[PDB]
């Protein structure tokens, strides 16, 4: 009855549409009736090998909102882990003898799937592995889309900025591609284009996507405008001309936006969303960030508790 | 109702006298009678953009003594700060922050929404100073208070002087190098209120009269090295200086100390800087409890 | 109990009876958890020296008993390097906040120095970054006791860097407080077990011998205790091992234990690390109740 019990959460690709809807339904229930003791007597490792203050504080808050305890580190440079040449595999194996679940973010794509080979029984939750996947960002993104659009089907969704290195949009496009009738607009520098493996997937599913050279040319029809930061720390040095944001959203761009349209951003932002956007009714990134608590609580509850909420 | 509920606490002098009295009464109540589940189901951010280890550990201990959960960062190892605050304020019930840049905490209050911001670096230092005085002397009025060291640039003695001047009948003794004197605008306020103060070049000459001796550093940057070499010993406290001390007298120091309190002071009955530091727990518990809990602890 | 409010700086300060009390308590807590035992305690996790595995193990143990934690995970991140911040004053202040202090520090004796300034507050030494500190030897002993059923009359082989792997020095001294144990030391000449350890065993009438390989003694060993050079064990070397034999390693390991050992029934270094939780729970419960 709880298909996420004790499941590793590494990639959206591994989750089903029903899985996504179950997390979202559980998040709305907990948002409505908190369960502050549900994970009492659990200890969870917050292992941010790659620092990400917003995501870690979101995850750790969600742990505490369910009554779990927390141990961990905020950056692998603040640790002695690996300093003698030992493997990440061994680090995970040892930590897995301590805790009831491992939340990990790591600079290398695939590191979270590697961890699942060595964690024995303990679930690994991928809080972001380099430029690859970010499945819990997608879960809070979907909860937010569901909340503001009333549905996850038949949406016009624009994704802007660094689509190549953006783990956020890899996971979110895969998830939305599990629903029906969605239409994608990709607005990105040529060098930071959405990768081919995402495009082939949409093709094989018969899902329409197209490339666009401006936000304005798609503004009138988008329901969700998903903005991203250039992943400066992941760019190849030959991609240095792409560090500066090529597409900037300003309040004036919203003059012909649909009444229901919301602008999302996984955050942090550089200048791709000007601060005059913050005051409009379309700005929804901080609401989105707040919904991460409910999405991440839901996931933690479903993974760590045998039965449903 | 509780007048500090959901209030930002950025500066000590934003506190009315009634609110100061409320904090101090609440600290005393919690110290005598702990309330270990008061902040159960609260999550508090401990946001130390620049490390301030002793202050962070004190604040976080205070959170746990009240049953609250804690998330944060202990060190970073304007536009982003605004967004950082906006994001964290969607997670937590209160933000405790230390930040080295001018105006950072007040700017945080513009972007935290309904989430109160508590400045850790600062208001809780003057609060724990006052709490420690009130607890060791039984009152905050009609005291003899000596302050020693860099009285010109020390913000902590300025705040303590200003706060103690809101109580009646205190007599002040300022003991400082001539170049680091208590500034005129403080003196002017004491003058106009009829509060007696005097200057003294030695700790010993007022030791017989003082209830609180509040010690601070005289840093080498402040004086010429020829002057520093001749003057510093006048502002160093040694155990032998305490010969004529009243039995109630307490030696305070906001910490860290360098050499201005010799270690032989540490085991006299008058040394009280470590107990004062421990009182930060109760001062910080009080502020957290009043800001975060709608109802007063009865 | 005799450990109440006591500093735990060095395992050699513990008698045989003290070791038994910790191990018995560890076993009791493993059998029947006590999740609220240290409810309303706040414990300081002061890792001046990072030692992250030991830190995570210690903090998990605190949480499994219901205590709260404050601390820092490396000196470099703190303000304890600024002028006037001394270790003595830092401990003096922290001991007004917390109910106990767990501390690792890069300099030898740092934890013992801290007991001079912590007042009534117990200090628990977590080492200098290495695996020599009391709870490591306690979890080693707990793991030997649990798997072998005893701490007496064992055949213990210690392999690797026996000169600088000080945890083998502690473990040998601890096991020499028990009865009838026999030691096999397998190490290069430059990294051989220190003479002061051999003399100690001699004084106790405890048998030991040096061996050039582990195949020489494998059929008789009960515990194979491996160390990292501050002699590579492979799955095929275990063919003639006794059914009770267990391979231990304080960790981290590099190449001295090939990963094909991990799947064999004798690999026990990750179970051993897991036992850190119960040894550390036990120490904290006894020191604070
Ligand atoms: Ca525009
Ligand atoms: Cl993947």
């Amino acid at each position: 009855a709880n298909p996420l019990y004790q499941k590793h959460i590494i990639s959206i690709n591994d989750l089903s549409r029903d899985d996504l809807n179950l997390v979202l339904a559980t998040a709305a229930k907990l948002k409505a009736n908190p369960q502050p003791e549900l994970l009492k007597h659990k200890v969870i490792a917050s292992c941010f090998f790659e620092a990400s203050t917003r995501t870690r504080l979101s995850f750790e808050t969600s742990m505490h909102r369910l009554g779990a305890s927390v141990v961990g580190f905020s950056d692998s440079a603040n640790t002695s882990l690996g300093k003698k040449g030992e493997t990440l595999a061994d680090t995970i194996s040892v930590i897995s003898t301590y805790v009831d679940a491992i939340v990990m973010a790591h600079p290398q794509e695939g590191a979270a799937r590697l961890a699942t080979e060595f964690s024995g029984n303990v679930p690994v939750l991928n809080a972001g592995d380099g430029s690859n996947q970010h499945p819990t960002q997608t879960l809070l993104d979907l909860f937010t889309i569901q909340e503001t659009q009333g549905r996850l089907d038949n949406l016009h969704v624009a994704m802007v900025g660094d689509l190549k290195y953006g783990r956020t949009v890899h996971s979110l496009t895969q998830a939305l591609a599990k629903f029906d009738g969605n239409r994608f607009y990709f607005i990105a520098p040529d060098a930071l284009a959405m990768p081919q493996y995402i495009l082939d997937m949409l093709d094989e599913k018969g899902i329409a996507w197209s490339l666009h050279s401006s936000i304005e040319e798609v503004m009138a029809e988008v329901d969700i405008l998903y903005m991203t930061r250039v992943q400066k720390e992941r760019l190849d040095p030959s991609e240095y001309a792409n560090v500066k944001a090529q597409f900037v959203l300003r309040a004036s761009d919203l003059h012909n936006a649909k009444a229901n349209m919301k602008v999302l951003h996984p955050l942090p932002r550089v200048d791709e969303i000007a601060t005059d956007v913050d005051k409009t009714p379309h700005a929804w990134y901080f609401q989105q960030a707040g919904n991460g608590i409910f999405a991440r609580q839901a996931l933690l509850a479903l993974v760590l508790n045998r039965d449903l909420v």
